[PDB]
């Protein structure tokens, strides 16, 4: 195996070029980048630059407004002697009950959401195509879904290892001033390192994209690496992280996810999302 | 927004006021200390020192003997080459199937139990007043719940950052010989001192509060630090925790979580706390 | 107490002898060795050899081709700049949907693993009878379950303190060549050696078997201690894993539950085991 991270332009694969790379990086891999998706830099720029204004420079009392009142990090602020914040801070967002500092903000982030939605089920059009995979109540349906957006800014591992549980993850980054280079991903049994790429998002599939296509798509394993020393000034960094998440009624055959690897304890022959993970979400999980 | 962490009188509170500090104080900091509820110094002494004769002097079959075949600290104790009972010993109780080491120890322990379950009902009845919220079922019948007791001694984090699962917590501790303050609670995006007060209990809101009233009461983060070693000379201590939690049948509006911010995989219009958390407790969690 | 690690000859306990000794160390300890099983050092070592060599000298193709795509360690090969496979490999297997290298390593594994699941079976058939208890449906149907077996390397704590979830677990070592014993459980209160045995394979009751059991039946913590230094050369080790787990549908009362310590969030009268747990397995589990 070419270890190397692909990466593939949307608007090809939906012309139907590149079928072969795809469906195999999809089984070998499970992570790309994707461009010609809608995505900018200048946009992640503008939406990044609202937020980091807030996070600096909005006040205690701004913030309380945006929090929700139980710490889920699900919609607005969370900070995350001293505060819980002084490690980073979170910004979180779905397609409604969200909580925005105001009216600019608002739109900005609104936009960028859409931009990252609608970007998300068009690369999951893809990955269901490619796997000739129809889900339990077509594809629409499937798509129309439960997202969950999160902008993280770090401070100068960060994030221990785990699979996403999501059917795919997009993930924007900012580049560390220094150049280091902080999210990996096992590709080839080995740690690859998966850089910013001001042209392109990242896409992780996760196990929702596993269990759907009957087993046609890893979910690769990743983690957030902390410098050096030599590397911990300038070290700072953030993350937008977009999950497209399935339905709570999402619908799988049972026998076929046991043959995927997934060790589930239900009985009979189909279950839904909430069967399997329970009654919340949960977004990511470690093989241990 | 003054961070100070405010107390309230039980027995004012039940007269009617203090209405608006009251309930601005659930709003935006959800944790308080309690005075005027039944809860002396003098009780936590008699509860205190019965329940340490036994962990400092009971013998490994004395022990054996209320210790549960299942280590979960439900009930009974739990010690937790050397022991997990180095790090500290547990004793749990509840309103039914418990397990006393004599009867003089089950006569004092039962008495402090009741005093603070009718202590944490009695509070809870008052944020549920002062919210003008009324559950499912009714008010009585939610309040006569699954209320689990732990007293916990720490010899010389501790406890990592979370927020409660409860209706609400009632917290007696025993100062450090040594003056060291280990419990903090975040207030004002900062983390706030929570001492020892010999005529008080510690309240703090867990997230069952905030989903029953719809979002009016906020369950803060909390955790327990350790000394510097100029302060760990006499920084043993103990706690004894109160969880007033609810009925795996409690029932609740799947919509109104979601505004309130819970992450919640729920299909359908209402649920249960079983739906939601499991068919096991839960009495924490981590914002991570 | 006596806090020696008992061992019971399988062939004696099915002829009725040492009842009394056999229901006392379930009650009172819940592990022991087990000799006269059908468990030889010669095929440890015969499926033991055929896996070494596999993780030594399988190539990164052979390992993907029996890696599932979720990286959940239930069937197959788990790895787990570099690798996750750095700190130790897994292989897991169970009765069927199992992923084999080769024809030579199916042979030899799926009778290694039918020789274990038979023993495990047979240990518990005894528990259950020492204890005088009927299984809800009775004691085939429940026995006819869903085992996984894993096997695990360990380059030169390890496992944090844990108690497991299953009826029974029956665990095969092999020895560091230095001597170091990693295993350890509590047993009076203190933590036991639990080296390796040609001879015998040992046994932890899970806490399965305290349910089923209504209570007569312990379920020890038990954690994987490193060495010091003085004996970090040559402390890799292995160990196969054998998880006797319940059906999904497992059904028990919930006020029995209750009376030994399961603190169960289920409304009603019986559950089942997947209502207890949730939709996927759940192998262990620790009392913080
Ligand atoms: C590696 C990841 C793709 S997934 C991981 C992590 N996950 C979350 O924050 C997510 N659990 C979350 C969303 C909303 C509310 C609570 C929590 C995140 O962000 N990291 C991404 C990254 O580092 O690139
Ligand atoms: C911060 C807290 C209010 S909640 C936290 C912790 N929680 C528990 O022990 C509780 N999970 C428990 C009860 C019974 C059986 C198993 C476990 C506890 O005690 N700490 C309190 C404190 O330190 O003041
Ligand atoms: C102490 C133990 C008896 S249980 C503990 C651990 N558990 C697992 O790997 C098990 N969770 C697993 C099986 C399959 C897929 C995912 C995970 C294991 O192995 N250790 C044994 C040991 O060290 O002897
Ligand atoms: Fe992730
Ligand atoms: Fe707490
Ligand atoms: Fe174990």
């Amino acid at each position: 195996m070419d270890t190397t991270v692909p990466t593939f332009s949307l608007a090809e694969l939906q012309q139907g070029l590149h079928q072969d790379e795809f469906r195999r990086c999809l089984r070998d891999k499970g992570l790309f980048y994707l461009t010609d998706c809608g995505l900018t830099d200048t946009e992640l720029k503008s939406a990044k630059d609202l937020v980091i204004d807030f996070f600096e420079h909005g006040s205690e009392a701004e913030k309380r407004a945006v929090t929700s009142p139980v710490p889920t990090m699900r919609r607005g602020f969370t900070g995350l002697t001293g505060s819980y914040s002084d490690y980073s801070m979170c910004y979180s967002m779905g397609t409604a009950d969200n909580l925005f500092p105001s009216g600019d903000f608002e739109r900005i982030w609104t936009q960028y959401f859409d931009r990252q939605y609608t970007a998300s089920r068009a690369v999951a059009r893809e990955v269901l195509r490619a796997t000739g995979t129809e889900p339990d109540g077509g594809v629409e349906a499937f798509l129309d879904c439960e997202p969950l957006l999160r902008f993280r800014y770090f401070p100068q591992l960060r994030m221990a290892p785990h699979y996403d549980l999501s059917m795919v993850t997009l993930i924007q980054q900012t580049p560390c001033a220094n150049g280091f280079v902080s999210l990996q991903a096992e590709v080839g049994g080995a740690f690859t390192d998966l850089p910013y790429r001001p042209d392109a998002v990242l896409v992780f599939c996760g196990a929702i994209a596993t269990l759907v296509t009957g087993g046609q798509v890893k979910a690769p394993r990743h983690h957030v690496a902390a410098p050096r020393r030599d590397q911990i000034a300038g070290s700072s960094r953030t993350s937008s992280v977009f999950f497209l998440r399935p339905n709570a009624d999402f619908t799988f055959s049972v026998p076929l996810a046991r043959e995927c690897g997934f060790d589930v304890s239900l009985d009979g022959e189909t279950a839904t999302f909430q069967d399997w993970i329970g009654g919340n979400y949960v977004n990511i999980r470690r093989t241990s």
